[PDB]
């Protein structure tokens, strides 16, 4: 899978980039999934659009989401209802009360209802708790993901999740959760970005990332950052080519495509080869 995000700020830039073709290849050829990160948990089981007034508030609406959906539908690209808890920085307290036994079903219901209402293709779960793991939180978060997975499976919809890229800290979700998450999901984004690469060490090397996803590594997407031309001693293209050569996917954060390294034909061509065909294009 190849995923990217439209963050809830600088949306006009991201929207312009959806239709770019860099000497023949661009997002329409490279992405299988696009995730507008426009929704947050209320804390009581509900979800809502982002409200931050320094974000792109004229785009936090159904019509703007449907622009993305309809763009992707031309190509067979899937638009994911993307729920995150990072509006004011990662806030696990919003998630812990959503995944509790009292609210967990209502939370799944609210997510699925919103996805269905907008005719979206799945859910991207970007619920992150730095240093927040505990036995209770692991249990409840996995129960939440399992219920969401079962519900989406019954609808034929995709389920993807982003996690921290390491396993040695008490982050939730992180790579220590991949063995339990993989059977529930169609894709895992590892949020490694500039900290993971061909030449990083141990669990953060790309080989180490793939090894942590060992039951189903084709579901792993290595997180790569749009604002850099290189990291960990390799170019952006080299990092993508490792993914291509080793049977994993790519998660591009984000669609602002800020560095010229992500505005060039060869990297989008490589992503298109990783992704493969999706279906008849009807522009």
């Amino acid at each position: 899978m190849v995923i990217s995000w439209i963050p809830p700020y600088n949306v006009p830039v991201s929207f312009e980039n959806l239709e770019k073709s860099f000497d023949g290849y661009g997002p329409a050829d490279g992405l299988s999934h696009i995730a507008p990160q426009f929704w947050v948990p209320d804390g009581n089981g509900g979800i809502s659009y982002v409200t931050r007034d320094d974000y792109s508030m004229d785009y936090m609406n159904d019509d703007s989401v449907k622009v993305i959906r309809d763009w992707g539908n031309q190509y067979g690209i899937k638009t994911m209802l993307c729920i995150y808890n990072g509006e004011h920085g990662w806030d696990w307290s919003l998630v812990s009360t959503s995944i509790s036994a009292a609210n967990r079903q209502s939370f799944v219901d609210a997510i699925v209802t919103e996805m269905k209402r907008l005719n979206l293709h799945g859910v991207e779960v970007d619920l992150e708790g730095p240093n927040a793991d505990s036995p209770t939180d692991t249990e409840n978060f996995l129960l939440f993901m399992e219920k969401l997975s079962d519900t989406l499976s019954s609808l034929g919809k995709d389920l993807t999740i982003a996690t921290f890229a390491s396993r040695e800290w008490d982050h939730i979700p992180d790579a220590s959760h991949w063995p339990e998450l993989l059977p529930l999901v169609d894709g895992i984004t590892s949020m490694g970005y500039e900290e993971t690469g061909i030449n990083a060490t141990g669990d953060l090397s790309y080989a180490g990332q793939k090894s942590m996803a060992a039951g189903a590594p084709e579901k792993l997407m290595l997180g790569m950052p749009d604002h850099l031309d290189s990291w960990q001693g390799s170019s952006a293209l080299q990092q993508v080519e490792w993914a291509q050569d080793n049977g994993v996917g790519v998660a591009l954060w984000d669609m602002q495509l800020r560095n010229e390294a992500w505005q060039r034909r060869d990297i989008w061509k490589a992503l298109s080869e990783i992704r493969g065909p999706l279906g008849t294009t009807y522009t």
